[PDB]
């Protein structure tokens, strides 16, 4: 069971402080952080900060820590139950903090728990995490995903006026997760040059997740460059496209603004159905075979819409927050067919677990998902496999808060041997191979 | 001793390839990996890359993990030392490889290597790395290092015009080394709205090493920025600013080139003598208290000249490449007085041990560095606080295999408890 349990403040990938906890075993110390979002949909579990002016301009996390070293901890150790046990102290956990939304405890006081008895559950059963989290989850045949490569970064992670937030590379044609690698960043490193010939070395830094940060507006010209960088490399056979425009973050009265960036002017917002026909014309016009968040968190309508119109997959990120009740609705009303997994939008591993099933026995995707914010943890790596997606998504293959998943996946490619399967062409439902 | 020694080529933190080891004990398995420069030295230790112009652009790393897997990994097994051993270990790598500057096998594939060996002897010791290297070292005090936070990313390779590398800020005033992650973070994020409230928002995306890169040109402007930004954070009494110039990059001719990602005009290059008044203009001006590469690796005339007429720190990187014979010129010639530790400009953790003890003893500082391309591993934090150096660059406060780094030092901090001492005002010379 588990001897002791201590949380400390760390600080992820943007400067911010975040959680990490350290869960000691008879086998061991084990140790988990947890990353922060910056385009947080509104229904996301609760991230609980301090909100203390004189400490990190509000960010610090000393109220979780201390929920987790003062209140969790003891709780867990005088269960006396396995790290195996996962659903079972995954349970205690939600039912001391007691609300719908962990905004007691803060999920990511619990999320951070959650995660480092995950792993000292694998050293207890004497596996490697990745094949815990299969076991957990009831799956025996595991699957590299197909990365996909955040390379150009718009959004709320960039300082340019490109409104929409990633435009990713996935190798599908790869042969394998190491040789996926060397495609994204062969294609990154042409990337750089192309941006660089056309608009100058001052649009070759980096925003948040790694991707370059040119002084664009436009998104088509942003999936142009993207295109000739697939092209230049030697890839155009074997790369394709997809997007996370993150619609909540520029949606207006109803309406939705492609230059949220700079001084207000309504003026220039579109509807829907104009944001829809553009779309159209970015799968027509170029390789995009994923389109995240579409539309806003709660502009169903369009969702569902949309969905019925294309052939491509279509991922829920701030529509589903990794969270059954809202998946349902999503199934239900056909908004999507790809779940993004973020564990710190629900706030624990059991429960991510079931938000992917949950998804998967209804026929969608699911992505397992860094956030903007991460840390130098790399527990996603093992749960994309263990959970046998087939996608992740955890940033260019730039910062190494990003690298340190890709690497991870590389290691655990390695370790599988003849029984290492990439997903490839089947990222959407791997489950064939 | 050393039951399996397994190397692979991972990515860095610019997405080109670099070395990984995994060595295994009876303790169980060590891992560390290796960084890698842009702006290195002539000097520096052979780094080793396949040149395949089709496989990654030329920098595949092959070649040399194929040196651990096949030559080095059998020796060292066969040897039966116990990893205990790190001198007697990197001395038989150093002997296989049999080139000084490591040419053969490549300082990556004997670096990476001799990291895993250091984590794996502290586990046979049954001590934390960082009291392991204290040990090696002779070490009895630790201290937890001042950090130097590169916070403004400029020079060869920077998305701007601005000439010198890196505009660091240190928070020398801090009360503990958590304390100082707090007073760095803080001013990095009031550094960004300072920047995007001047230039816009397109001057807050980052270079390399997690720094902002502004669209600006003169070096005092990059000083007037992070001076502003340490105010209205409220820390002017408790940050000071030190400044990579890497001047090696700039240096055409005899002479310096303060526009060198400009198209190439001799008519704006000057020389060593006007460098120095600029600096003396810059220490007047703004708070530097430690300048770096002030001159490019071969003008010891002006380094000892410009060293001689100032009271600051004055850092020996490209000059000196962790490397003992050119630590033993610049300490004759008084060239510089602090010596920047690399492990990778020499190759191995024994060579850097015994590069910042001929520094210490020489009464230099040693301020312990990453490269601009670095990993997740964090083996510098533990070096830092073995060797008791009281300073540390490991980046701004932004990109993870910088704050892998700075974390680490927080929990070296917590693990040491009560007998936790931060150099914090004697970060130049902690051992008082
Ligand atoms: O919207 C997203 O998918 C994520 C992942 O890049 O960004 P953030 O973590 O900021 O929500
Ligand atoms: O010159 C330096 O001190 C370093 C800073 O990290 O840069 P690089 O590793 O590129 O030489
Ligand atoms: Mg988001
Ligand atoms: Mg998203
Ligand atoms: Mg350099
Ligand atoms: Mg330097």
């Amino acid at each position: 069971s588990i001897q002791k349990i201590w949380a400390r403040e760390i600080l992820d990938s943007r400067g911010n402080p975040t959680v990490e906890v350290d869960l000691y075993t008879a086998k061991g110390l084990f140790r988990a952080a947890v990353p922060s979002g910056a385009s947080t949909g509104i229904y996301e579990a609760l991230e609980l900060r301090d909100g203390d002016k004189q400490r990190y301009l509000g960010k610090g996390v000393l109220k979780a820590v201390d929920h987790i070293n003062s209140t969790i901890a003891p709780a867990l150790i005088s269960s006396g139950l396995s790290v195996v046990e996962q659903e079972k102290l995954d349970n205690l956990m939600l039912e001391l903090d007691g609300t719908e939304n962990k905004s007691k405890f803060g999920a990511n006081a619990i999320l951070g728990v959650s995660l480092a008895v995950c792993k000292a559950g694998a050293a207890e059963r004497e596996l490697p995490l990745y094949r815990h989290i299969a076991q957990l989850a009831g799956n025996s045949d595991l699957i590299l995903p197909v990365p996909a490569f955040n390379v150009i970064n718009g959004g709320s992670h960039a300082g340019n006026k490109l409104a929409m937030q990633e435009f990713m590379i996935l190798p599908v044609g790869a042969e394998s997760f190491r040789d996926a690698m060397r495609l994204g960043a062969e294609v990154y490193h042409t990337l750089k040059g192309v941006i660089k010939d056309k608009y100058g070395k001052d649009a070759t830094n980096v925003g948040d997740e790694g991707g370059f940060a040119p002084n664009i507006l436009e998104n088509s010209e942003a999936l142009e460059l993207v295109k000739e960088a697939i092209d230049k490399a030697g890839y155009t056979e074997k790369i394709v496209i997809g997007m996370d425009v993150a619609a909540s973050e520029f949606y207006r009265d109803g309406k939705y603004d492609l230059d949220f960036k700079s001084p207000t002017d309504p003026s220039r917002y579109i509807t829907g159905d104009q944001l829809g026909a553009l779309y159209q014309d970015f799968v027509r016009d170029y390789p995009v075979v994923s389109i995240e968040d579409p539309f806003d968190q709660d502009d169903w309508a369009a969702w569902s819409k949309f969905t019925a119109n294309v052939g491509i997959q279509i991922v829920g990120d701030d529509l589903t927050v990794t969270n059954p009740k809202r998946i349902e609705r999503a199934v239900e009303e056909k908004a999507c067919n790809c779940l993004l997994l973020k564990v710190n939008q629900i706030g624990s591993v059991t429960e991510a677990i079931q938000a992917c099933k949950l998804a998967q026995e209804n026929g969608w995707g699911v992505m397992v998902s860094h956030r903007s914010g991460e840390t130098e943890d790399t527990f996603i790596a093992d749960l994309v496999v263990g959970l046998c997606t087939g996608q992740i998504k955890t940033g260019a293959p730039c910062r190494s808060e990003r690298l340190a998943k890709y690497n991870q996946l590389m290691r655990i490619e390695e370790e599988l041997g003849d029984e290492a399967r990439f997903a490839g062409h089947n990222f959407r439902n791997p489950s064939v191979l």
